[PDB]
């Protein structure tokens, strides 16, 4: 019929890795940042834990079973779980928490060659996830995470399959619909929550009168720093017709083009001369005998 699904599914041992602090909680379940030290592979590999009803463990169990059948550089990498009382993933630590605090937080830092180098790595993400017929329902800015700030990962699969209203396509707020093409649409959302810097989308519009204000084709606005080139993309995702809007496929191409010359369609004041933490920075990174999770493979 279709192909078998021969990922692995790691089990690890709650002694193999120890929680160093909590990064954040608040939905009946926590994150903390840890390690872990495969038993004798002399590495320490940093995570995030992610952590009972009966419901609770099953609705865990389909996240994880979905993180271990994706590799690709923009998809959050999930290492294995832990069969405690409570079932826990552990997932490659990101260590710069999500896009939507990053671009609030460091706003006036932002280059336009980091804005337009994520929508890249995002394109990339999503058209991976489609070359494996998944579709993500749940694309936002909140939901793509940093690991430095010249590289992101998209996670957050907990709606994944194959209400955040603001987010959504047309069909979907109506007729329940998902597609590729109704994830194109929240990618759009999600780039001009990138280009406002974290704005919020209808920022006053209840989501129940939502659905009708785009029915009246009203849509969200230029973002200040977008040339027409940049808008009009946006635009073209948030049409009603679905296969007029872009491919994924099409998305990487165009961002990636003026990612060449990114001063000429992004205009930041003084984009010149804005710096970001980076790999190459000797603050950035005991820390003796740490592996970067996307360097620890097969054991
Ligand atoms: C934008 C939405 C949001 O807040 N996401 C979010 C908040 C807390 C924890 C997680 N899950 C998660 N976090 C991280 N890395 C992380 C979280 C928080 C912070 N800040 C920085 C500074 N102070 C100390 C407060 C904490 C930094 C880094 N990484 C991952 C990796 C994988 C995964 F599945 C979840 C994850 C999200």
């Amino acid at each position: 019929g279709e192909a078998p699904n021969q990922a692995l599914l790691r089990i690890l041992k709650e002694t193999e890795f120890k929680k160093i602090k909590v990064l954040g909680s608040g939905a009946f379940g926590t994150v903390y940042k840890g390690l872990w030290i495969p038993e004798g592979e002399k590495v320490k590999i940093p995570v995030a834990i992610k952590e009972t009803s009966p419901k609770a463990n099953k609705e865990i169990l389909d996240e994880a079973y979905v993180m271990a059948s994706v590799d690709n550089p923009h998809v959050c990498r999930l290492l294995g779980i832990c069969l405690t009382s409570t079932v826990q993933l552990i997932m490659q630590l990101m260590p710069f928490g999500c896009l939507l605090d990053y671009v609030r937080e460091h706003k006036d830092n932002i280059g336009s060659q980091y804005l337009l180098n994520w929508c890249v790595q995002i394109a990339k993400g999503m058209n991976y996830l489609e070359d494996r017929r998944l579709v993500h329902r749940d694309l936002a800015a909140r939901n793509v995470l940093v690991k430095t700030p010249q590289h992101v990962k998209i996670t957050d699969f907990g709606r994944a399959k194959l209400v955040p209203i603001k987010w959504m396509a047309l069909e979907s707020i109506l007729h329940r619909i998902y597609t590729h093409q109704s994830d194109v649409w929240s990618y759009g959302v999600t780039v001009w929550e990138l280009m406002t810097f974290g704005s919020k989308p209808y920022d006053g519009i209840p989501a129940s009168e939502i659905s009708s204000i785009l029915e009246k084709g009203e849509r969200l606005p230029q973002p200040p720093i977008c040339t027409i080139d940049v808008y009009m993309i946006m635009v073209k995702c948030w049409m009603i017709d679905a296969d007029s809007r872009p491919k994924f496929r099409e998305l990487i191409i165009e961002f990636s083009k003026m990612a060449r010359d990114p001063q000429r369609y992004l205009v930041i004041q003084g984009d010149e001369r804005m710096h970001l933490p980076s790999p190459t920075d000797s603050n950035f990174y005991d820390m003796d005998d740490v592996v970067d999770a996307d360097e620890y493979l097969i054991p």
